[PDB]
């Protein structure tokens, strides 16, 4: 009975996300540099403190790591309860990137040594990637439905008390009691940064991140200037792509062994290449749905793909640990969250936004035939 672990690791990458959507409309209302400072200390908190994550874990184990996790977000939801100034908000957001980094990276490892087969392990990061994207579907409406009826500590004292109730199952299965050390030694990141596939597995997964980093602040701008929709138009927009990622990993984290990962990623990358430059031809939401419906799935394709075959090169070619290969997949995630909006807007005001998705585009589309060098020798 290991579903307990695939439970644990779902549940808490549900809630980080699910805090991590209804904080955003909520506090800018309240409260250009700063605010950018506000957005992007979570990210840069959380790609400086992957490494050292997945060093600690090869030295005390994975439950004192997602226990730590644990604390360190029941706290930061606390915090972000009862706090009001800009200083406490700064320290909540790195406080909340710790505890995601600490999370994620002891998560991913943990599957990865439990659930040693090569398919299994795709099917269970499967659903594992599957509850990010249900925590981006869920938290806005819960949160804006809380906040509107009850009051602005409703739906921070609820995610505690679903956080407490996490914990709890924590301790009742997990029982970090004692201190663990594993048996090999760690392959350190100098050696594994040498190597030429995992470095092209990270160059997808970054670039197919950054693609809709840059994409997702960016519209919602155009769309007033060209289309002068109303509000709801802006929030409804992005509403294909969230469900197109939920669907796509969940079928394809067990198609993409039949058919091949080299072959998902490729056409995963096609894809979201040819969606991003078909974006700026649309005319309205009817023109936007398609290209945003492929967007989300390519996305969902490469990153079901390219998990598991970071895990399958570790176990390939170095040391059976996965914490520092799986810290450096999360800062190959972090890199794209943490500069995107930042650079996105820049260019965008330097050049049209057209041409930001085509320069974007055709990034995609030249990285994409690197992926065949991905595939196994026999
Ligand atoms: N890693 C998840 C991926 O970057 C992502 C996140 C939010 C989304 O709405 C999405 O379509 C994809």
């Amino acid at each position: 009975s290991r579903k307990l672990i695939l439970f644990i690791v779902f549940l808490a990458l549900l809630l980080d996300n699910m805090l991590l959507t209804v904080v955003v409309p909520i506090i800018p209302s309240y409260l250009n540099v700063q605010v950018g400072l506000l957005f992007a200390s979570k990210a840069t908190v959380q790609l400086i403190t992957n490494p050292f994550i997945g060093l600690l874990t090869n030295r005390i184990g994975y439950p004192i790591p997602i226990f730590a996790g644990f604390c360190i977000m029941f706290v930061s939801t606390i915090m972000f309860a009862f706090s009001s100034s800009y200083a406490f908000l700064l320290i909540a957001r790195s406080l909340q990137g710790i505890g995601s980094s600490c999370s994620s990276v002891a998560g991913m490892g943990m599957l990865a040594s439990v659930y040693t087969d090569d398919e299994e392990r795709g099917n269970v990061m499967g659903i594992a990637l599957g509850g990010l994207a249900m925590g981006v579907l869920v938290g806005p409406p819960f949160g804006s439905v809380l906040y509107e009826f009850v009051g602005k500590t409703a739906p921070f004292l609820v995610l505690a008390a679903l956080v407490l109730l996490d914990g709890a199952i924590q301790l009742f299965v997990l029982q970090p009691s004692r201190v663990q050390p594993e048996s090999q030694k760690g392959t350190p990141l100098t050696t594994l940064l040498k190597d030429p596939y995992i470095l092209i597995a990270a160059g997808s997964i970054c670039f197919a991140n950054m693609g809709i980093a840059m994409l997702e602040p960016a519209l919602p701008i155009w769309m007033m200037e060209t289309m002068c929709s109303r509000k709801w138009q802006l929030g409804v927009a992005f509403l294909p792509a969230s469900i197109s990622y939920l669907i796509g990993t969940n079928i394809f984290g067990i198609l993409a062994h039949k058919m091949g990962r080299w072959l998902c990623a490729l056409l995963g990358m096609i894809i979201v290449g040819v969606s991003i430059l078909c974006i700026p031809f649309a005319k309205n939401i009817y023109g936007l749905i398609a290209p945003n419906f492929g967007v989300g799935f390519a996305i969902g394709m490469v990153d079901s793909s390219m998990m598991p075959i970071m895990g399958y090169l570790v176990d390939l070619r170095h040391v059976s640990v996965y914490g520092s290969v799986y810290a450096i997949a999360d800062v190959a995630f972090c890199m794209g969250y943490a500069i995107g909006p930042s650079a996105g807007g820049a260019i965008a005001k330097a050049i049209g936004f057209p041409w930001l998705m085509t320069i974007i585009g055709i990034i995609d589309i030249l990285f994409a035939p690197l992926c065949f060098f991905l595939r196994s020798p026999p």
